[PDB]
């Protein structure tokens, strides 16, 4: 555990993620996750062989599996670098995002959404600090802890759960509806279920009633509400797919310069 690895800084805080050099030179990101910290959903045998999937994927928008390590005490997950932070902090930062940058942003979590569900993959847990910042420029956005909801709350995760995972009756299109509420607090500001506390949070949720109130939505353009709209359809059989998401005008609109 300490003997292959070299702690340069903390990256992160499932548990804590470092950046580390190994003692090969190249540096990578391990997050340490405690055994008594998680709850676990599945056989001893049912993560060792996902983690063997999970280390052949092979895209930009998603961070790269190296190693996966054991002990007695903690799992360990030896990833790639990211210098960048999360997309939670730029969030803090800028407080609502431009649509052209927005759609930048989002072309590459759904673009990664894409190829995760072509693999029979579902994130479920899908938020801004899943979403890494390869580094601090043109930076890729890196997705992270997709294939760990089939094996594994006070961190603000109500307000992107669909609907149908609270009904305990959820697949891929959960993914789609996360996609949506962080593309909506992209363009505001603010999330389209809030409240104060989880519950009224989850309440507004199963509801799945939204606004585009003023002054915040009255300049944002037509088909980014459209494309919203369409994320956070309560239906999942009628809400559309991450790759019909990908290919919607919003997208192929500020993404080709408009």
């Amino acid at each position: 555990l300490s003997d292959r690895y070299q702690r340069v800084k903390k990256l992160g805080s499932y548990g804590e993620v470092l950046l580390c050099k190994d003692k090969t030179g190249a540096e990578r990101a391990i997050k340490i996750i405690k055994k008594s910290s998680v709850t676990t959903t599945s056989n001893s045998g049912a993560l060792l062989d996902e983690v063997a999937v999970l280390k052949q994927l092979d895209h930009p928008n998603i961070m790269k599996l190296y190693e996966f390590f054991e002990d007695k005490r903690n799992y360990y997950l030896v990833m790639e670098v990211y210098r960048g932070g999360e997309l939670f902090d730029e969030i803090i930062l800028r407080q609502k995002f431009s649509e052209v940058d927005a759609a930048v942003i989002m072309k590459q979590v759904l673009s990664g959404t894409t190829y995760l569900h072509k693999h029979n993959i579902v994130h479920r847990d899908l938020k801004p600090e899943n979403l890494l910042l390869e580094s601090k420029s043109d930076a890729l956005i890196k997705i992270v802890d997709f294939g760990l909801s089939a094996h594994f709350e006070r961190l603000g995760t109500a307000y992107y759960i669909a609907p149908e995972v609270l009904r305990k009756k959820y697949d891929e299109k959960c993914d789609v509806w996360s996609c949506g509420v962080i593309l909506y607090i992209l363009l505001c500001g603010y999330p389209p279920f809030g409240g104060q506390t989880d519950q009224e949070i989850l309440k507004r949720v199963e509801k799945g009633k939204f606004s585009f109130d003023p002054p915040d939505w009255t300049q944002v353009s037509d088909e980014a509400k459209q494309l919203v709209k369409l994320m956070l359809t309560y239906e999942p059989s009628k809400r559309i797919s991450a790759e019909e998401a990908l290919n919607h005008p919003w997208i192929v609109k500020f993404c080709s310069q408009k």
